[PDB]
């Protein structure tokens, strides 16, 4: 249909894990992981991962919402927004056997380029601004308040703001199955 009317939009780093970024991007595995650019060479990393710290996984309950969220593809759309690695965000996810396919990343760029993840409201509006994307719903969930409101100005900014949930819990504590349920009452092309 080429039309993208709800979007997910949601930081990494102590939001979909249990961790906040400033302890995780200077990590051994995540320093490691940067650089992993094919499914292969990030496995390797799996068992470390398996056995690291339970809060820099993916959390449980963020694994089922992205799953869940999954199967309403391409009615809604998920986008995460992070300042951390491309390769360490599609590492974790594979750890995890998340399909992130349909997934999009703006990420931290390489070396001295910038990413497009590290000015989250310049994200936002960049995402708004292409052509296949409509108003409708957006969920922004976001550990960092600051963080989350930059993603919400850029809401405001593009006038994308009218059906927004902004969610902002710490790590481990985000309600996952609420969201799901806001995202089913307020998409109705989505109940199907
Ligand atoms: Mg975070």
């Amino acid at each position: 249909e080429g039309r993208v009317k709800n979007i997910v939009y949601l930081d990494f780093d102590g939001t979909i894990t249990g961790a906040h970024g400033k302890e995780v991007i200077s990590s051994p595995l995540c320093e490691a992981l940067s650089t992993k650019a094919t499914f292969d060479e990030r496995m390797r990393y799996k068992n470390e991962y398996d056995a690291s710290d339970n809060k820099i996984k993916i959390t449980e309950n963020a694994k089922n919402f992205l799953q869940d969220v999954n199967k309403l593809h391409p009615q809604v759309k998920i986008v995460i927004i992070s300042r951390n690695h491309e390769n360490y965000i599609k590492a974790l996810l594979e750890f995890e056997n998340i399909d992130h396919r349909n997934i999009i990343i703006y990420p931290r760029g390489v070396g001295n380029t910038i990413g497009p993840g590290e000015d989250k409201y310049k994200a936002v509006v960049s995402h708004e601004e292409k052509p296949e994307c409509l108003p409708g719903f957006r969920l922004i969930c976001d550990d960092d308040e600051v963080d989350g409101e930059e993603m919400c100005n850029g809401l405001i900014h593009t006038g994308r703001s009218q059906l927004v949930k902004f969610h902002n819990e710490k790590p481990g504590q985000f309600k996952w199955g609420e969201y799901f349920k806001e995202i089913l009452t307020n998409c109705d092309i989505a109940v199907k």
